[PDB]
């Protein structure tokens, strides 16, 4: 089949307001963790600002849909800022969504530290709209080296089926952060590695379904959606997004259609 991808520079709420209820299958959410100076006109803290798109994110997700929210757990208390805990706490008090998993993204390198343990992790809260959420475990199982599985097939106590399928990747993923010399680089400083996004897309969304990202940043979600046979809608408030997004396409240089303009969101919503 052929997938559709719509993109545009927009404010998250403005994007969400144009999407119908239960219209998207998966949402990739890597939000800012501090509000803007202007936001201080209508809010007194981070969650006050974030609860708006959080509620909307839930509305646009279908019954089988899910949202993956990246965030840290070491927020220090500055006004107007917060972290993944601030979001989870809020969700526990005001949302009916289920916390399916708290995934730990454990990366190999980082800065050193003398007065504490060097930070080597970031979290991913996977919230499912309902208990009927979609989940393709097989699509993300990790294979066993030709020998290790040969030994498991000898062990009659183990289920042959499970052996060939592969292992559950667990809720701790050891994946390398995107390095400065990596070809994936589009210029976005906090660009997430395609590997993490891929795993989320393959396990939490089905082929041909729609993936949404209103904090698209580098547009990695669109690149991964295209590669995995999913439709997508990516918007970012920064005008530089267009440039990144195009750069993101030059890498792709198995048929898809790219469509610019919020007025065309519908193209990526059609189930096909
Ligand atoms: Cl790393
Ligand atoms: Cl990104």
């Amino acid at each position: 089949g052929t997938t559709r991808h719509v993109y545009d520079v927009c404010d998250c709420l403005d994007t969400l307001a144009k999407l119908p209820d239960d219209s998207v299958q998966l949402i990739i959410c890597d939000p800012p963790y501090n509000i803007m100076p202007a936001d201080w006109d209508d809010h007194m803290d981070y969650i006050g600002w974030a609860k708006r798109w959080l509620a909307e994110a839930e509305r646009v997700l279908s019954p089988t849909g899910s949202i993956a929210i990246f965030g840290g757990l070491q927020y220090q208390g500055e006004a107007g800022s917060g972290d993944l805990i601030s979001i989870i706490s809020h969700m526990r008090q005001n949302s009916k969504m289920l916390l399916a998993n708290l995934i730990i993204w454990n990366y190999p390198n980082g800065m050193s530290a003398q007065r504490f343990f060097a930070n080597r992790h970031e979290e991913i809260a996977w919230f499912a709209k309902t208990k009927k959420y979609f989940f393709d475990l097989d699509a993300v199982r990790e294979p066993y080296d030709e020998e290790t599985k040969a030994a498991y097939m000898k062990d009659k106590r183990l289920n042959p089926e499970s052996v060939e399928k592969g292992r559950n990747p667990t809720n701790v993923w050891r994946m390398s952060r995107l390095n400065g010399n990596s070809l994936e680089r589009v210029g976005h400083p906090t660009q997430k590695p395609a590997a993490v996004i891929e795993r989320l897309v393959r396990a939490l969304s089905h082929p041909g379904s729609t993936v949404l990202d209103f904090f698209a940043g580098s547009g990695v979600t669109a690149r991964v959606a295209i590669q995995e046979g999913r439709n997508s809608i990516c918007t970012d408030a920064a005008p530089v997004f267009k440039e990144y997004y195009q750069k993101q396409l030059t890498f792709l240089q198995r048929s898809y259609e790219i469509v610019e303009g919020a007025a065309n969101f519908g193209a990526a919503l059609q189930r096909g």
